[PDB]
């Protein structure tokens, strides 16, 4: 509590001397809230008219139309500390889970180098503006380091200063470059040292693809168990208890020397012990604080949801398998028995699982994992959108079970060899290349934009008949030349120049470890689609007029664009297709 969070509170108090006040209608019953200042402030999606001018049948479809145009009182909630035994199942699984993990991975600082390359490449690093403009400047002024160092000193004598979260079912808390960094320093190992890859952690991803996730769902599919198991979290930020945060901070146990006592220092000091400013239009900034629910780098996020996630879902995976009875208590043989567990099969349960953050599919044993929901439920990690106690509704086939937002088809080339490819509705693929993030985007910007979304179509969804002629369109009414841009920056392959016969090449074949025969395809003809229906299903304008309107005058459609971008070096195309190969 207060001793730990105090200097930070007391400096921001000081710098807004002149507007102090302890309002009485403040309305946090969770949060704990220490005062209030004068602000006044507020950022909108645009539309991206290069996308739009080119998908003109989707002006009526009010799915697409509607995503361009625009819970907290779940942030103001509180998850009850687990029974004992809960607590003593997720040490010992958290213990086990970090030392497999770290096996073959070495703890490590990153470096203000590697930090100052993230920047001055635009990754998301939710930083704020102030004393620099962007985050691009504060990184080549020697100050900046100097207010860092300043910190970092501070967080080794234990004590904080200056790394205080500001609010924005999402919920995005900024914090000041400089504590993006010192968090970047101690736990950025995670991340860029691949720790929830699939070869070192087993159930992750990090780092897979779109391209391979539907191999990896299949791979899952191939093994001997029940129904495949893909439950959501209500909330799951919000539901991240202390003990979480405590198992957590148990990676602390696999570093040294600075690293050690800098990454003990961020959780300790940052993330079970949080200060945050928040915006109230009654316009004040009220300075609450909290020790539990999740507040990082999004980031480290990613890392810490896929780590506590794993766990519960092989404690869930043990309730299943009745490795304990009660979670009231466990006992001493009961212990024993976990441990055994999880030395016996624990890695091959790992293997069971795809894990991306709060999302997961899991393909137990069999179905008693269904209704085994004791642990789940007093972790905190409630389900979505079914009753507490009402059991699981598993999915038969591995092509229907949602993940990371998509669903997997198993599609046969010409030549027989298997494509596993991802693909979502088409109402929202086409809804979101329609949106841009920012304000003061030239006509050249919005076109680079366009084309970055395009490529993806091309590479992911080229099955799709509506985004592999769209994807064509813009791709031919952009500059051949103009790079691909994106202001939040997966493996991201669309994001280049070359040809994209030759990606789609050595995406799906040269670098597909599931294809065995690596002849090049040599035209997109040989590239197939979903049957016509299956299309239509996911959401397709296929056999509609004003599609085949759309499709039969495209060239009308692509001079548009290119009369207002004006005279560039244009490259037609269209026919990469066979109906409009003359
Ligand atoms: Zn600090
Ligand atoms: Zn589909």
């Amino acid at each position: 509590n207060l001793d730990i969070i105090g200097k930070r509170i007391e400096k921001i108090k000081q710098e807004h001397e002149t507007s102090w006040h302890y309002d009485q209608d403040h309305p946090y019953k969770t949060w704990a809230y220490h005062g209030s200042y004068e602000t006044k402030q507020t950022a909108s999606s645009m539309v991206n008219g290069v996308v739009r001018l080119l998908t003109k049948p989707w002006d009526i479809i009010p799915m697409v139309t509607q995503m361009a145009m625009t819970f907290k009182e779940k942030v103001d909630t509180r998850t009850q500390e687990p029974k004992e035994g809960t607590k003593k199942l997720m040490k010992i699984t958290a213990e086990w889970l970090w030392k497999e993990l770290g096996k073959k991975k070495t703890p490590r600082m990153c470096t203000r180098e590697e930090f100052t390359r993230k920047v001055r490449s635009n990754a998301a690093l939710g930083a704020i503006f102030n004393k620099w403009k962007s985050a691009r400047e504060a990184v080549e002024d020697s100050g900046f380091w100097e207010l860092v160092d300043k910190e970092r000193n501070l967080h080794l004598e234990g004590k904080c200063e200056t790394c205080v979260y500001n609010m924005m079912s999402r919920a995005i808390w900024y914090m000041w470059l400089g504590a993006r960094f010192l968090e970047f320093e101690a736990l950025g190992f995670l991340n860029e040292d691949h720790w929830f890859s699939r070869e070192n952690s087993l159930s992750g991803v990090e780092g897979e693809g779109l391209h391979k996730l539907g191999y990896i769902l299949r791979d899952v599919s191939k093994k001997e168990g029940g129904a495949m198991y893909a439950d959501d979290t209500a909330g799951w930020d919000t539901r991240i208890t202390l003990e979480d945060l405590k198992n957590e901070e148990m990676v602390t146990n696999h570093m040294e020397g600075e690293h050690k006592k800098l990454a003990e220092a961020i959780f300790k000091l940052t993330y079970q012990n949080k200060v945050v400013r928040v915006q109230r239009p009654t316009t004040v900034m009220d300075i609450i604080s909290r020790r539990d629910q999740r507040g990082s780098g999004q980031v480290v996020t990613y890392g810490l949801n896929t780590f506590t996630n794993m766990e519960a879902q092989l404690i869930r995976q043990m309730e299943g398998e009745g490795v304990f009875k009660s979670i009231q208590h466990l006992t001493v043989t009961e212990e024993i028995a976990v441990k055994n567990w999880l030395v016996r099969v624990g890695r091959e349960r790992l293997s069971r699982m795809a894990i991306s953050g709060d999302d997961c599919v899991v393909k137990p044993l069999d179905d008693r994992f269904a209704s085994a929901l004791t642990a789940l439920n007093d972790m905190g990690k409630v389900r979505k959108d079914i009753q507490q106690w009402e059991p699981s509704r598993g999915w038969n086939d591995w092509t229907q079970v949602p993940f990371c937002s998509h669903h997997f088809h198993e599609l046969i080339m010409k030549d027989g060899r298997v494509l596993v490819v991802p693909c979502r509705n088409q109402d929202e693929l086409i809804g979101r290349a329609r949106i841009s993030q920012g304000a003061g985007w030239s006509l050249r910007e919005t076109a680079c934009l366009g084309k970055s979304y395009a490529q993806m179509w091309s590479l992911m969804y080229f099955h799709r008949r509506d985004l592999r002629l769209a994807a064509n369109a813009i791709c031919s009414a952009v500059p051949s030349h103009w790079v691909p841009t994106s202001r939040t920056t997966a493996t991201h392959e669309w994001m280049t120049t070359e040809d994209m016969l030759t990606v789609w090449n050595r995406v799906w074949i040269q670098e597909n470890p599931w294809m065995e025969d690596k002849t090049p395809v040599e035209s997109w003809e040989e590239i197939p689609y979903l049957g016509k229906r299956e299309d239509q299903w996911c959401g397709s304008l296929i056999g509609l007029t004003s599609r085949a309107t759309w499709a039969k005058n495209i060239q009308t459609a692509i001079n548009q664009v290119r009369s207002l971008i004006g005279n560039e070096e244009y490259t037609d195309y269209m026919p990469s297709m066979k109906r409009f190969r003359r």
